[PDB]
């Protein structure tokens, strides 16, 4: 019997809109003791409108349980911890397990765009970069778009932990030399909790 | 008894000055039984070059027992496959694994150089950024230099697998605006097995 406490997707909690939840799952249940209950604390406070999924075997002779509590957008962000204690008769005791959003002082990403360089105008195809630097924690969302459409031919590298303790990231977008030498707008759009409202753009042309 | 197998330093591949060497290394052998014999082939022949390092006792009352195969520069690059198989009297049979170069058709990189974004200039330091792109396999090692000299305040992404199978990735060198514009040449120096003497220089200047 043991327990995963998984935080909600990074870009649920970076828009309003959205509903961030964290996913408490218990794996090894036995079939002799399949009784499983859940209880939720927030800020050690606890709370009760999870919602618990029913269980499901396993191929292994084992049951798997999952049960899912909302989290609000601001809670998450000002550093709220979410427990989630699971209580079964064969365990000696209640399994504990608590997950908040990264911690440490948050840093506001800088964002720069980098035009192809000039060796590269030979192709047919060129890449157009977007430097994201000197934010913390990594969790971050970066795509772009052009003329209100998303540019989906891009690919971004993970964080990487820079020498003063922040991230950086880089996103190559692919697009024809045409579209480049045409005049069209591309812009690299950026999602982090240090930005205003969480977001910002920067945008690219010859 | 279980035994890992680890290939050689990616560096000490590229450079023919180097002597790549593959180890092998066999955990959680008995006290009861802590006689081990290795056997070593390349493409399945018997070799005796190897060198195996006298047992080490660990805390959990287990021996640790390593072997160093030195590999030809030529061998490892041309795909050569080293196996390494461990005989001991608890096992009911030996153990055998096998290590090559990541295999695959080879693809060169370009490297491109691009300075500050203009946006930067405001800053006391401005990023110097090294793109290298449609490399294979992924094994690869980047450094920068300036006047004969390591620049060594920079940081490099892990390669990322690009949308047509080859793979990718950004250095940034982060330099004092004053020798920017000062006008320094900053070189971003790749090596790897597909470029002429597996190794290419680009240079960047204001
Ligand atoms: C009997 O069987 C059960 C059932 O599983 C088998 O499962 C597979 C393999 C089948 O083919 C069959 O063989 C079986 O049915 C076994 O249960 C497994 O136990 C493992 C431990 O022994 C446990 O390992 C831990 O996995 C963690 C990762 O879990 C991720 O990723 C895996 C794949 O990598 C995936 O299978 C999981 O479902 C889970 O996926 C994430 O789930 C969360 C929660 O749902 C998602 O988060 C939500 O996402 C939504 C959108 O999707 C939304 O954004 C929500 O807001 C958000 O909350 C998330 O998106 C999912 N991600 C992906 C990519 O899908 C590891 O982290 C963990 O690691 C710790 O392990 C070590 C410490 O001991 C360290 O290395 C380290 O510290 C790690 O942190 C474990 O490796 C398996 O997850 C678990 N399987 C399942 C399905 O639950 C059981 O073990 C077996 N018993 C025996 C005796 O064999
Ligand atoms: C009893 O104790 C022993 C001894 O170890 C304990 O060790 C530590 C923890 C101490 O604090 C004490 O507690 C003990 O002394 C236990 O032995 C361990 O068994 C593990 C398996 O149960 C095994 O795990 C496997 O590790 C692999 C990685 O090994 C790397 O990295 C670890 C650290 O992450 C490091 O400790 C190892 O030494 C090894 O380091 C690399 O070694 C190679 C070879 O020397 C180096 O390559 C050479 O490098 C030189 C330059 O340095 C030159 O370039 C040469 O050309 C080149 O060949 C390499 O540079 C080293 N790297 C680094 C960063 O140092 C994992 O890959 C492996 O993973 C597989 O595991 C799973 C599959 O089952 C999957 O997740 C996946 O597929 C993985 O591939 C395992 O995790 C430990 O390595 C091993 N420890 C040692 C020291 O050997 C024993 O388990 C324990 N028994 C019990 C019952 O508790
Ligand atoms: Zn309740
Ligand atoms: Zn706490
Ligand atoms: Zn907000
Ligand atoms: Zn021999
Ligand atoms: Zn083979
Ligand atoms: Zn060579």
């Amino acid at each position: 019997p043991s327990v995963f406490l998984f935080p909600p997707k990074p870009k649920d909690t970076l828009m309003i809109s959205r509903t961030p939840e964290v996913t408490c799952v218990v794996v090894d249940v036995s079939h002799e003791d399949p009784e499983v209950k859940f209880n939720w604390y927030v800020d050690g406070v606890e709370v009760h409108n999870a919602k618990t999924k029913p269980r499901e075997e396993q191929y292994n002779s084992t049951y798997r349980v999952v049960s899912v509590l909302t989290v609000l957008h601001q809670d998450w962000l000002n550093g709220k911890e979410y427990k989630c204690k699971v209580s079964n008769k064969a365990l000696p005791a209640p399994i504990e397990k608590t997950i908040s959003k990264a911690k440490g002082q948050p840093r506001e990403p800088q964002v720069y765009t980098l035009p192809p360089s000039r060796d590269e105008l030979t192709k047919n195809q060129v890449s157009l970069t977007c430097l994201v630097k000197g934010f913390y924690p990594s969790d971050i969302a970066v795509e772009w778009e052009s003329n209100g459409q998303p540019e989906n031919n891009y690919k971004t590298t993970p964080p990487v932990l820079d020498s003063d303790g922040s991230f950086f990231l880089y996103s190559k977008l692919t697009v024809d030399k045409s579209r480049w030498q045409q005049g069209n707008v591309f812009s690299c759009s950026v999602m982090h909790e240090a930005l205003h409202n969480h977001y910002t753009q920067k945008s690219l042309s010859l």
